[PDB]
């Protein structure tokens, strides 16, 4: 396999679905990324948490270990964020100093730093080191933030190619910014085209904005990147935000929610999201999913409704996997149906009985 | 398979190895019997909470959800305690009332209502009702005590008499009492003979005494009982406290401690128990245990120890798994050197390693 290789198989609309090839493994497309530490070793890449692993057990203990594959058992593509959207404390051209809640220990963050974090962590997708702005923002503020995220991707990239292993066998993602302003997003999508990515981040979103105004953002920012290169939106979402995104041409996805909702006794089904904790559920025999193949859809509702009343691990833990399944199977039938050509049926037959 | 046929296969010293035929399969003496909601569904049967079940959600609606084998997925044998135990609050000769704590409903039981509640679960194993005598306790209260169960265990015999379907399926094991004291010991033996029963429990022990004290009461207690029928040991124990037991006849293991520790950061190891919290294992490689075969032992000492540290649910389901498979396998390893006639050198061995 390549170092990075992506390539289209099939549209629909603005809709792609196809793969990425690295040395590690193939990635389909459009592609859920879970968490790495929410159930045991389907995904073809799981996320590596940067600021956590930067604070416990630090960056240069973890290639110590051998790196987040040995660290963690999971020999095929992990992908790591640049730390400064976790972090974001104090800022600067620089980067952002903060310090640790853990041990009170210091620790700067910049393009630089964060590169070689993410090399000595041995992702293989390595996101550049952005400004996270927040919102809502003034078109002034936008505009600086997204300005110093510019100068900084540029930064990201000159790092990542001064470390030939990193270079040789990794690949690294820009980061779009500009809030939800058209004429900023597409001057950022133009100084990181100029730069040169293997994918485009759409990063800024899935911070408060509200579904529709994220929407209304893709529809125009998503066309301005590379049509060649992946697509990934930060962040997002719940079940109804990735189809919309895949919709508006977005091909990978990451999101705390089904392993935050795995944890508060709320699971996701295609008739919608469910609260399992709920006493309508006590004698509910049905599975979690009706249609769902996961191991837990051998379990019935009423059982894991038992088990998380009980405070049962075991009940968070069936929770969190059915969930990261669903998710799985979510992107499996988004992918089967752009091949197939029948992704706008699909989007509207799972409107329909999701929101039911 | 018969209702209930123990056979003896080996013997050294007091020592036996067996099984336990039942119409929902075979249980291989010594056994150990893990709670039933610690993991998914090696072990030969679980344990259902009968006091647990009572309150949520209630022994008749676990019956409408198909009694307990349906309702946890596990088609094989479960055992049951009776629900005083658990419950010691107003006590008289009829039985036990109390208050949940859930939502304050009113509660009694009776010889006749544990067995009811036990036949709605519809274990295999159903204990007879008894006191279990607080530690330490005067010859005057333990004697009392113990006559009280024995009038409730031939109650609980002909309660279960009573029921055709629990009568001809399930089995009904009496359990002794009679605090630390010898003669009270053999009365209650005594009457749990003439009543008959299809295994014995050893009642009131595994409450704060110590195993030296275990130890000496179980000397002169486990004799005392049939010795054609099988052993039970309740709340017992550490790995020591098994090994030791085992030495002295008991066949039948149950213990809080394989799950408890396994939520509060301890592992068991053939090395003794380790915590895997602290900050020595942070960058130990090694598996849990080196020696254990069980599917944890793909994750290193230092993964885990991360998991927990980072209080992720995962880390204490992979802590918990590994305990109990370490549990199973020490009972494999117990019943193979007896089966062998190498258990007295497996325990010199077990126990310089283990405490070593
Ligand atoms: N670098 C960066 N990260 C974002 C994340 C975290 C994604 C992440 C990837 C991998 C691991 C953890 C977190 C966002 N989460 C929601 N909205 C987000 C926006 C951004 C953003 O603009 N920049
Ligand atoms: N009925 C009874 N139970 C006991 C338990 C709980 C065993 C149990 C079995 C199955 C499920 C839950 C609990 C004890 N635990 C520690 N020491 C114990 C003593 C007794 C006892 O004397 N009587
Ligand atoms: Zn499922
Ligand atoms: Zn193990």
């Amino acid at each position: 396999r390549p170092r990075f290789s992506f390539s289209i198989a099939a549209r629909e609309g603005k809709a792609r679905t196809g793969t990425i090839e690295m040395k590690r493994g193939v990635i389909r497309t459009p592609a859920f990324m879970p968490v790495g530490t929410a159930a045991t070793v389907g995904a073809d890449i799981i996320l590596g948490n940067t600021y956590h692993l930067m604070l416990r057990p630090g960056a240069e203990r973890i290639a110590k270990l051998g790196g987040l594959h040995s660290f963690m058992g999971w020999d095929r593509p992990i992908l790591t964020d640049s730390g400064g959207y976790q972090v974001m404390t104090k800022q600067s051209e620089e980067g952002v100093t903060f310090k640790s809640h853990l041990d009170g220990s210091r620790h700067m963050l910049s393009p630089e730093r964060s590169i070689e974090i993410q090399h000595l962590l041995g992702s293989d997708i390595v996101m550049a080191f952005d400004e996270c702005t927040p919102y809502p923002a003034t078109p002034s503020r936008a505009a600086s933030s997204m300005e110093r995220s510019m100068r900084w991707a540029k930064r990201s990239r000159d790092a990542f190619d001064s470390r030939k292993e990193q270079a040789e066998n990794a690949a690294l993602f820009g980061i779009q910014q500009g809030s939800v302003f058209e004429n900023l997003r597409q001057q950022s999508a133009d100084a990181l085209a100029e730069i040169g990515f293997d994918g485009y981040a759409v990063g800024g979103l899935a911070v408060g904005e509200g579904q529709d105004e994220m929407f209304r953002v893709l529809d125009f920012s998503v066309p301005m990147l590379p049509d060649d290169k992946p697509h990934y939106l930060m962040g997002v979402g719940k079940p109804d935000d990735i189809v919309g995104a895949v919709e508006r041409g977005i091909d990978m996805f990451d999101c705390v929610l089904p392993t935050r909702s795995g944890r508060n006794g709320q699971a996701f089904t295609w008739d919608g999201p469910i609260n399992i904790r709920n006493a309508r559920f006590s004698e509910d025999l049905k599975p979690l999913d009706s249609e769902c193949h996961c191991a837990v859809c051998k379990w019935s509702r009423a059982y894991i409704h038992h088990l998380i009343r009980a405070g049962e691990i075991l009940g968070a833990m069936l929770m969190t996997e059915h969930n990261i399944a669903f998710y799985q199977q979510l992107m499996q039938k988004i992918r089967d149906s752009i091949s197939e050509g029948r992704f706008s049926q699909f989007a509207q037959d799972f409107r329909a009985r999701y929101f039911a």
